[PDB]
């Protein structure tokens, strides 16, 4: 099995803006989890091929990752925060799935995302 090809990160066809939220997740959200000692398995699309695992893509059908989230953030490919916190979140469930309690990687994904959580608790004003 081939990989699919990543998520979209840009796209000419949908309007653009800055907003503080989004800045906020950009340089705070994303930068304090990509630094974090477990970000590593998240930093870019799982690389089936690579890994040898042709079941993924068999079972997670949304894939998300950091990487893409941080192109698409670059990109200003997202119009609400809502969106961002979204990718987020289907990164994180998809690794519930597809992963048992008590493997690492789902220990990382509770810890990224535990912090996660505290981060966006202090999301500023909406404009
Ligand atoms: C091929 C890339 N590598 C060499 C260039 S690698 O980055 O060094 C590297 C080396 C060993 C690895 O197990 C990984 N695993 C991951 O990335 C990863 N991420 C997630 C979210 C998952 C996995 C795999 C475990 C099961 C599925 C899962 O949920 C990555």
């Amino acid at each position: 099995s081939m990989n699919p090809p990543p998520p979209e990160t840009s796209n000419p066809n949908k309007p653009k803006r800055q907003t503080n939220q989004l800045q906020y997740l950009l340089r705070v959200v994303l930068k304090t989890l990509w630094k974090h000692q477990f970000a590593w398995p998240f930093q870019q699309p799982v690389d089936a091929v690579k890994l040898n695992l042709p079941d993924y893509y068999k079972i997670i059908k949304t894939p998300m990752d950091m990487g893409t989230i941080k192109k698409r953030l670059e990109n200003n490919y997202y119009w609400n925060a809502q969106e961002c916190i979204q990718d987020f979140n289907t990164m994180f469930t998809n690794c519930y799935i597809y992963n048992k309690p008590g493997d690492d990687i789902v220990l990382m994904a509770e810890a990224l995302e535990k912090l996660f959580l505290q981060k966006i608790n202090e999301l500023p004003t909406e404009e």
